[PDB]
Parts: structure tokens; C-alpha cells; sequence
């Protein structure tokens, strides 16, 4: 017959409850029974009046010290009731609850497990007494409104959704005893006051807007009893007890069924260990302390200030953009107004616990790299924008002079460069460069293949002119000698050179289009070589090229020599020479071919635009090799004659 | 005799407190008075006491209603001490403050000014009585543990520093008076715990590291008095009350001249006003009540849980970097993340104060637009660079066609383009764009720059075109016709087309540069004047150019006919002809002159490399006008004849 710790100081809900239960009573019990229990502030007679009205057997603190008493949770079985007819017997089993109070030493910041234990019994128990002094009443933390607020709101939070299901609900009994009540002040009026407390109590807490409708009424009901001075007046307390075991057995006016949730013992002993759990770990019981909680506030206060110090006194050495900007001369600049701050914030909060004071100090740190990090990344990109023009210059300035050889040096030094100069002004690291140096090679990059589609189209344009030009050329240097075998002499240097292109580029591949730096190339000489021969030759060209060959006979002679005549049989042989000695070489070049007697054809559909700005037209194909139309064609033979035969019947004057 | 209030409940010190306190006591005040004061919980019976022990008329509550009755701090002059002795007077004038009590209802939640009054009373005053009823012993917030810790803290921050100084200080007395005391428990009992409670207290406090070494002994003495029931034991009320008259004025000894600061009461009239300056409005104690200090902490709960819940949620939509983007895809999935926060954090704390709620909200607003600020900026810098692209190639594509009219809709419209594409992912504006539109700017008027030098050196290099054209022509074409006038007819466009170089451009003006496009272009012209005489006319050109000439009379006659000859006469006759018709031109092109027989000259000193690669030599200066050193110069003439007698008299063999 002596009770057990439902749970105990530290938290743990106990096993053997139901067990311990059935073995008081020595009957059955159903859903026979009561739950009732007390809540109050740290000595105020609980365990003494639980002792009392039922007649159990807790701990009370013996008068020598004022000290803790109960520690945690207690419940005990009621052998019988106090009433004014002496000792009672009841009906149903009634089972109480002894809590640890609320407040005072020990435990006295830390208001952890009052706020819990309080909450239990607030959430389990049919009947709840709350044990006041009458000094206490009109008070608040004092009449513990504080931890009040608090309960019924996460009371509310966590189980007032339960509701609306309808029962035979937890309805619960507030019965709210004042002690050592003198009688100056009418009971009547001392409920009115903690009612109102209640009331006001119920408009503060935060409701879950479901809930947003629900009154303190709905969930609960409030009745008073008060006691006389037990140690001054042990008769009238003695009474007033009684008087409070006749009201709630006798009477029978206290517990009613709404209070009762209606199911077996068994049900009870788990249905705590349900709330225990919810309880014992809550989010919104989870509560650090006023002096954590007051030495936050008080650290932001502090930061604004140093920070607002700060932030205007940065409007005036960055409100313009530094026109000399030195990178040691920044970076130690920035260390200075941090640290400035960090003094004067630190002769304001290392007062207060460490870790918020530490906690607070490293917001503070933040909060001003990132109002740096602005600064710092302006001149981090002047820097590199300005550098970076230098870089592209240097590739140009070097033209072809091998190219990836020369990517990696200067592309290395100038990463290494930025790497450098920047980072004397990461404050310790503090700013990153991470995302510059990123930044940079990606611009790096960029340039390269901008410049070596510049390298690669230079390449093959100046390619085009170690070709236009040997090309051009022993297009008549064989000329001087018509032969079986000048484009054998001609082509074998065409392409003697045509092919040599690709492997000397030195550059970086851009392979695929390395290899397409080639398909403009010989596209480019396949429309070279078709303009050379429309210009070379042409109408104006060819009505000359008689001459050309024509004189070298026709009067030279022999060894260099100016042709001496003889009768007019040596004036008039050495005419037809010409006759045909102006057509001799038209055979090997009348469409210009090879030394096979067969069409040359160009690598492309060429004359077509469609084909052409890839690289930058009559009935059947304006003739690829149509070096002229067949109508100018012998355009060039209706003046052959007409002035070659002017030259020998018009300089038949001379033998005269 | 009536009191006053020194500070009413809104905080207004009191003008007539000097004024008054000389109107009561007859006698004149000096040195020689004292300062008490009362502490405590509200209605423990203050005023009661007050008005008991010395012989005061404060208001004390009718016990009809437990209520607040003591508002803001009064003074009045004690009479007469009551002691065993009955009525004693004293010898120093007593001056009482009666404080409204601490605690309950009215002001339930905010301590501002339960904190300040009790602060200038501790401050103001020789000997403090704190006035606990004997069941808040072992209390916190019962015994008030939790408005002291704070009051004696930003007593000391503000006060503790005038101490070294050396009196005759604020050494006060802690006279703290237990109430309703049963007997049962031993006053010594009780006074140890309430004195480890300010113990305790002192460590607990938050102190300026120049006092880090202060005791709670160094500042103050504390010392107890219980009383009986009033009520209840009515006679040992009275009798507590006398034997506490007898303390202070009988036995003499309670007050002591180390809490008298010891200077007369206008001196102390002044300093309370000056305390109470400081304290009205202190910064340490100016504090928001829990409700709010609660609020805040479970607001930063929700958003460090909102807002993880939103980080790896997008460290997962972004730890790719979109391969396809889209910026209508892109910010409304920016409204969707930060909506399902947003809802997320508002059913958890739209619970809690509006003002915090609605601060700690956007608080987490812009925690999330700056992570997606990151994101944003990404794809912002990736369209721009791809965007930059197209314009440079689109600058190039159009090749000088009216410049600045054409960077003006190009670049227009490009900087609307980023400003409509991107303003579709910023978030309703919330992530700006000013910052882009900006450093947009700068990388276009950085192309224009580079590609504005490119079209300047262009237009140079293709005005050197048609001019090395017509120019190394007109050469020439005079030149079948040497004249006087050559010169004439050379520099007449030499300098017809030199000028008209300048205010063609069509770009956009770098006007001196544009002026110094010229001096480049000029230099340049005055550099292949010079490479077509030293190429058009040397050693190899020259031993040529005789027979250019020699060949159109030498042998050929009248009307372009071949010279028929007659006698060795007419043979012998068209020799000489030649033998200044190899030297007639010369005299007007030896050194290249005018018309004016005067030297020809450079407009820059040239053959210098310093002067050069600006715009990429023997003793005097390989002279300019040299086309032929003196040597080579007859060179010509040691080949005059060397081959044109090789002619005259070499096809003498004719006429044979
Ligand atoms: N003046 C007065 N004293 C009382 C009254 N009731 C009990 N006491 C005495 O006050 C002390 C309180 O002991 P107890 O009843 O154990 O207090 P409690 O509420 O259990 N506090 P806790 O358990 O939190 O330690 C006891 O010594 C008891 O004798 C009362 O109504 N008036
Ligand atoms: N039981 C008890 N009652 C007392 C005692 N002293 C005074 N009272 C009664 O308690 C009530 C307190 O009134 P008062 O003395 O004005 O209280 P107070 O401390 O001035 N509070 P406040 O001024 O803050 O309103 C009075 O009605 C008085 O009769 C005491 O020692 N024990
Ligand atoms: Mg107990
Ligand atoms: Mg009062």
C-alpha cells in the first residue's frame, strides 16, 4: 500500500502501473474507477491535502527546511475519503495522482518538466485540483499563469482536435483549492479573480484555426474550495476538508461522467503512455530558457547597431568604385572596418552565454562578408576584363606561332595571374574565388575558339596564295614552250602542292573541322583556278595571244635573229608557218585539258549560290570549263586574219 | 502630511519632491536623514508595513477584493517609529518609498516598469526591505528571482562602475522582511536559503569584465525580520513590527553610514532624478515580454525546417545546371518552390504574433529568393554571352554599312531582348535585373570598341587599295609620254584622292582618333611611294627599260610602220636618235622630282624603326628619293651600249 512513481523526475512512464493497480484493490476494477490529481507551485500543501482528503501516504516535507518534496509523478489507490460522517468508502475505485510542484530552486531555470508533468496530469485525469495559496490568487506566475498559458495551449495544439467525435470527452475538472484561506476575503470574490485569470488565460493562447472557435467552457469546467490556515486553524481545516470529501462522495456533486473517457482500466494505463510519449518530447514544450531566449534578442539588438555602423561607413568608402584600385590596400581595408565591428560588438555581448554570443558574432561575420563580397567581385571582374584583353592581344600578336604550345603558357600565367592578385583581398580566404576562376576559364575558352577559327581561316586563306601564285605562274611558264606535256608539268604541281595542306597547322585540332579547314580550301582553289583561266584568257587576252607566238617568226630569225629575206619564195614561205603557227597550241588549250584528250570537271557543283556561301549559270551549267562561249570563241578567228594578214600583203612594201 | 508620488505609474519623476519633503519635517533636513525603501510581490502587505513600523498613510487594499493598490512610487515622512517603547522619534529624519508591488494581473505580462522601480529603489536608497510572504521562501519567481537577477544586473552595468572611487557608497541594505511567518519553520532556516537564492543570484548575472571579480558582499548587506500572521496572531504582529522599530532606531543597529551616500537632500533629490533618467529608459532593460521573445524563437524554428525542406529539393531540380532552358519553366518553378514553402512555414506559425510571424516570413522570403538568385543569375550570364555572340557576328556581317545608325537598333534591341527574356524568371520582379541590364552594357559598348577599331583599319587598309591602284598606274600611263608635265599630271591625284580620306567613315566619330586614322593611312602612303619606286624602277626593271623606248623609232617608221631603210645614211642617221632616246626621260626620273627641279622628301623619318611599328639606313640616311645608289645608277649606263650597238652596227648585216 504505498505508492509508485508513474514517473519518475527523469521522464521514464512506468512499466508496472496496471500490475501495481490491480493489486490494492481488492476488487475488480472495470471502468469503475476515477482519475484525479493535483497541480501547484513547489510546497503548498499538495501531497498533504491528497493525504488528507483521501487518505494516502506521500512524501510532505518535514518543517525544517523549505525544500522540493515530491519528485515527479506519484499515484496511489484511496483506501477511503475524509467526510464530515468520519471516514467513507466509495463506489468506484479512485485513483490520485501526485505531481512535484511547480517553481522555486533546484529546478530554476529549467521549467522543462513542469511544463510536462503539469500537461500529464492536465490531459489524463478527470478531475484536476489546482492548489493556490489565497496570496497567490490575484498574481501571475505567482498564481502560475505562466506555465498555465503554456499547458492548455499545447494542450490545445496537441490533443483538442480529439473533439467534435463526441463523448464523454475529456471535459475536466478544474477544482481549484485555495489554502490557508484566512476568511477576510469571501471565497466567492477570490473565484471570480482566478476565473477571469482563466478566461484571459484562454483569449492569449495560440490556436490552430480549426480550433479558433473553441471556449475554455467547452473543454472545462471550474469549481472552488477553500481551506483555513492548517497550522493556526487545524479544526477548520480538519472541516473544510471533510467538507470537500462530502462533496465529492457524498454530495456527490464533483466527478461526472463527461470527465469519465469511458473504457477500461487497462485502457487508461496505455492511453497515458500514449500522451506520455507525445508529451514527454514535444516541439512546442521543447523551450530553452529566458536567458538563452533573453541573450538572443539582446545579441541581434547589438548586431543591427554594429552592422548599421558598418553598412554607412561602407556608403563612404564604396559609394564610389575605387578609380586606383590596390588589391593589398583593399583586402586590409576590409579586414579593418571588420574588425572595428567585431570589437564593438564584442564589448557589447561577451556578457552573454557564449554560445549565442558566438552564435550572434558569426551572423555578424556574414553579414558583412557578403556586404564585401559586392566590393570584392567589382574589382575582381575590372581585373579580369582588363586582363583578359591583354591575353586575347597576346594570341593575335603571335599569329600561327604554335598555338596550343602557347595556349598553355599564357592561359596557365593568367588563371595563375587572377589566382594571385585577387586572393590578397579573400580576406583569409573568407571571400572565395571559386566561382571567378570558374568564371574566367570559361572566358578563356571562349577566346581560344574564337581565335582559332581566325588562326584556322588565315591558314587556309594564306595556303591560297603560295598556290594563286606558283599556280598563276607556270600557267605560262610552261607557255613559252605549248607541249604533249604541259599540264602533265602543271597539275603535278597543282597537286604537287594541293595536298601538303593538312598537318601544318600547328593550332589546336577542332579535328572534324580541322579536317573541314581543308573543304573551303579546295573549294576555294576549284573557284580560283575557273577564274584564273576567265581572266587569264578571255576575248581581250586572246585576240592578242596571236601576236605573242606569231612575231617570234615571222620576222626573227634563226639564232634571236630579225628574219633576213630572200625572193619573195622566203617572203612567201614563212607566212603559212604562221597560218598554223597561230593555231598550234589552241588544240592543247581551246577548253583546257590534261594529255588524255578528255573534259576536266570541278570537285563541286560550284556556279549554284546554294553551294557557294557555305564558302563565301545557263540552261545546262554556264560550262565549267567553258573558258569562253563557242560565239567569242570565233570571235577571236573572224580577227585572225584581220590584222595578221595585214602584216604580210601590208608589209609586202619593203622588197619593193 | 500626506505622501506623494515621486514617480507616477507612466513614469513621471516629480518636480515638488525637494519642495515637499522640507514642508513636513519642522526641523531642517541635512545630512541628516535617510533613505528607506520597500520591495516585493504585489499585495504581501507593503503599504501595511510601511505604514506600521514607521507611522506612514499609504493606501492599502480594502480586503473585499484582491486587487493592485500601491500605482507607481511614493514618499512620505515617517513621524515616528513605533517600538517596544511604543512611539519613539528619531534623530535623522526618516524618509519612506512605498513601490507599487511586483507582479499580477493589471500589468500581467509586462514588467517594464515593475523592473525600473525596483531598479531606482535599489539604487536610491540606504536600506531596501524585501518583503516576501514566508511560503515564496523557496521560490523563483515566487521570491521574484527572476525580476531580481535582471535588476541587480543592470544595476551593476549601470551603476557598479562608481565604486573604487572610494566611500561612503552604495553599499545598501537588504533588509528583507519574511511575512505571515508561522514559526514552525526557524527564520536562520529560512534566511540561509534566501541569501544562497541571492547567491546564487549574483553568480547568475551578466557582468562588464571590469567587475568580473565583484562579490554580491562588496555592493551589500542583507539582514531578515519575520512577522506572525497579521491576521491571525494580531498581538505577535505588533509586537514583530516594534521589536523591528527597536532595530532601526532603539539598538540603532540597521542603518549604518556606508549606505548614506552623505551629502544633504537636495543633493539626494537631484541624483534620484538622474538614476532615474538613466533607468527610464535603458536599453538592458527595455525588453518585449516572452509572448513575442517566444515568438521569435519558434518562428526561426520553422524556417531553418521550411527552408531545408526547400534546399535539397532544389540541390536536386539544380544540382544540374538546366541543359534545356526555358524561362517561363524556369520562374514559375521558382513561384511553385517557394510557394510550397511559403504555405509549409504559414500552417505552422500563423499561430504566433502577425508583427513576428510576418517578420520571420519574410525573413524567409528572401532566404529563398537569394538561393534562387544563384540559379536566376546562371542562366542570366549564359543568354547573355550567347545573345553577345549573334550581335559581335552581326556587327561584323555588315562591313562599315553605317555603323553607329546600326549600333544603335542592334544594341537597342538586344538589351530589350535580356530585359524581356529574363524579367520572365524574376520572380515578380523580386530578383532584379538592374545588375545584368548594367554589366550587359558595358560588354556591348566593349565590342563596339574593338570591332569600331577594325572597321577604322579596315577602311585605312582599303583606302591604301585605291590608292596604290590608280596611283601605280597613272605611273605608267604618263610614262608612254615623258613630259614636263608628268609630275603634273601624277601628283594632281596623288593629292586628288590623298585628301578625301577623312569625314567618310560613316562609324561613330573616336574623333581624334578618327583624326588618327589618317596619320597612319598618310605615313603609309609616304611608305609605298617609296616600295613602288624602289620595285617599279631598279637594277633588273632598268637595264629594261631602254628598249621600252629604244624599239618604237629604231625600228619602226612614220605611222607605226617598221623602218624602211634607204642608204647607210638613213641607216646611220636613226642611231644617234637613240642614243638620247635611250637618255630623254631620264633628267625627269633620275631622283623622281616635279616640275620645279627641287628635291623630293618624306613627310616622316622613316627608315627609322622607332618611329615604324607605330604602324608596323646608311650615315645620312639611305637617302629617300634614292631609288638607285650612285653606283648601281651607272650600272645602267656600263649596259647602255652593251647591247644596243650590239644592234646598230650587229644588224648592219642587212643591207649586206
Ligand atoms: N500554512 C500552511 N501550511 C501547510 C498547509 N498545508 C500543508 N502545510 C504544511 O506545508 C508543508 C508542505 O508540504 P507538502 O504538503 O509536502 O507540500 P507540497 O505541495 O507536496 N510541495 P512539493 O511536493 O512540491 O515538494 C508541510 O510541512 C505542511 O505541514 C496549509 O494549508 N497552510
Ligand atoms: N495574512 C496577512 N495579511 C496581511 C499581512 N499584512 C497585511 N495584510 C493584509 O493584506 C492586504 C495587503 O494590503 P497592502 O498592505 O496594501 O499590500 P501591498 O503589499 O501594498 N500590495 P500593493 O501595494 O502592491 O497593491 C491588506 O488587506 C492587509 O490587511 C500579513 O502579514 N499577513
Ligand atoms: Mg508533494
Ligand atoms: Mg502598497
Amino acid at each position: 500500500q504505498d505508492a509508485i512513481q508513474i514517473i519518475d523526475e527523469n521522464k521514464h512512464f512506468n512499466t508496472g502501473i496496471l500490475d501495481y493497480i490491480n493489486k490494492t484493490s481488492p476488487a475488480d476494477v472495470g471502468n469503475n474507477y476515477h482519475i484525479i490529481s493535483v497541480f501547484g507551485s513547489q510546497s503548498t500543501g499538495k501531497s498533504t491535502l491528497l493525504n488528507r482528503l483521501f487518505n494516502t501516504n506521500f512524501d510532505v516535507m518535514d518543517e525544517l527546511n523549505r525544500q522540493q518534496t515530491t519528485k515527479g509523478i506519484w499515484l496511489a489507490y484511496s483506501p477511503v475519503v475524509s467526510t464530515t460522517l468520519g471516514h467513507t468508502t466509495s463506489k468506484s475505485n479512485i485513483l490520485v495522482m501526485d505531481v512535484e510542484g511547480t517553481d522555486g530552486r533546484e529546478r530554476g531555470e529549467d521549467q522543462d518538466f513542469e511544463r510536462k508533468a503539469a500537461l500529464f496530469a492536465l490531459s489524463t485525469s478527470e478531475v484536476l485540483i489546482i492548489n493556490i495559496w489565497e496570496t497567490q490568487v490575484g498574481l501571475y506566475q505567482g498564481a502560475n499563469m505562466g506555465l498555465l498559458k503554456t499547458v492548455f495551449e499545447v494542450n490545445l495544439s496537441l490533443f483538442g482536435k480529439s473533439k467534435l467525435e463526441t463523448h464523454n470527452d475529456h471535459k475536466v475538472l478544474l477544482l481549484i483549492v485555495i489554502r490557508d484561506h484566512v476568511g477576510v476575503t469571501p471565497v466567492e470574490s477570490l473565484a471570480k479573480t482566478f476565473t477571469l485569470d482563466l478566461q484571459n488565460m484562454w483569449s492569449s493562447l495560440a490556436k490552430p484555426a480549426e480550433l479558433e472557435h473553441l471556449q475554455f467552457a467547452d473543454f472545462f469546467d471550474v469549481t472552488f474550495h477553500a481551506l483555513n490556515h492548517k497550522v493556526l486553524q487545524p479544526k477548520e481545516f480538519g472541516e473544510g476538508i471533510n467538507r470537500l470529501g462530502d462533496r465529492l462522495v457524498v454530495s456527490n456533486e464533483l466527478f461526472k461522467p463527461e470527465y469519465h473517457h469511458d473504457v477500461p482500466i487497462d485502457g487508461w494505463t496505455m492511453y497515458a503512455e500514449r500522451c506520455w510519449e507525445q508529451i514527454e518530447t514535444n516541439k512546442d514544450l521543447d523551450l530553452p530558457t529566458q536567458q538563452i531566449l533573453v541573450a538572443q534578442f539582446k545579441c541581434d539588438e547589438i548586431v543591427e547597431s554594429v552592422f548599421q555602423e558598418f553598412l554607412t561607413k561602407y556608403q563612404h568608402h564604396f559609394k564610389e568604385v575605387d578609380a586606383a584600385p590596390d588589391f593589398e590596400e583593399l583586402g586590409a581595408l576590409f579586414a579593418d572596418l571588420r574588425q572595428d565591428a567585431f570589437e564593438d560588438y564584442d564589448a557589447s555581448a561577451s556578457r552573454y552565454n557564449k554560445a549565442v554570443y558566438e552564435q550572434k558574432r558569426k551572423k555578424l561575420r556574414w553579414l558583412i562578408n557578403d556586404k564585401l563580397k559586392e566590393v570584392f567581385d567589382v574589382h575582381a571582374k575590372n581585373l579580369c576584363n582588363t586582363l583578359l584583353e591583354k591575353f586575347e592581344k597576346d594570341l593575335v600578336a603571335l599569329k600561327g606561332k604554335d598555338f596550343a604550345v602557347n595556349v598553355k603558357t599564357l592561359s596557365t600565367k593568367l588563371v595563375e595571374d587572377v589566382n594571385f592578385q585577387v586572393s590578397l583581398m579573400s580576406l583569409q580566404g573568407d571571400l572565395s574565388l571559386d566561382e571567378i576562376i570558374l568564371a574566367l576559364t570559361k572566358d578563356i575558352d571562349a577566346i581560344v575558339a574564337k581565335q582559332q577559327v581566325v588562326e584556322l581561316n588565315s591558314i587556309v586563306n594564306k595556303s591560297v596564295k603560295k598556290l594563286s601564285a606558283s599556280l598563276s605562274k607556270s600557267i605560262q611558264f610552261e607557255l613559252g614552250d605549248p607541249n604533249e606535256e604541259t599540264w602533265d608539268n602543271v597539275l603535278q604541281q597543282f597537286k604537287g602542292v594541293y595536298e601538303k595542306f593538312g598537318g601544318d597547322f600547328g593550332l589546336g585540332t577542332s579535328s572534324t573541322q580541322n579536317q573541314q579547314a581543308i573543304e573551303k580550301f579546295k573549294f576555294k582553289s576549284w573557284c580560283q583556278f575557273y577564274d584564273v583561266t576567265h581572266k587569264l584568257i578571255s576575248r581581250e587576252k586572246l585576240l592578242a595571244l596571236l601576236q605573242d607566238r606569231f612575231d617570234d617568226k615571222f620576222r626573227y630569225d634563226e639564232n634571236g635573229l630579225p628574219k633576213l629575206y630572200l625572193n619573195e619564195q622566203d617572203l612567201e614561205k614563212t607566212f603559212a608557218v604562221a597560218k598554223q603557227h597561230a593555231l598550234q597550241v589552241l588544240p592543247i588549250l581551246t577548253f583546257a585539258k590534261l594529255a588524255d584528250g578528255s573534259e576536266i570537271v570541278p570537285d563541286y557543283d560550284i556556279f549554284d549560290s546554294k553551294l557557294r556561301e557555305q564558302f563565301l549559270d545557263d540552261e545546262e551549267d554556264h560550262c565549267f570549263a567553258e573558258i569562253i562561249t563557242e560565239q567569242e570563241k570565233l570571235e577571236v578567228l573572224a580577227k585572225f586574219k584581220k590584222e595578221v594578214d595585214a602584216k604580210y600583203i601590208e608589209t609586202k612594201r619593203s622588197i619593193v
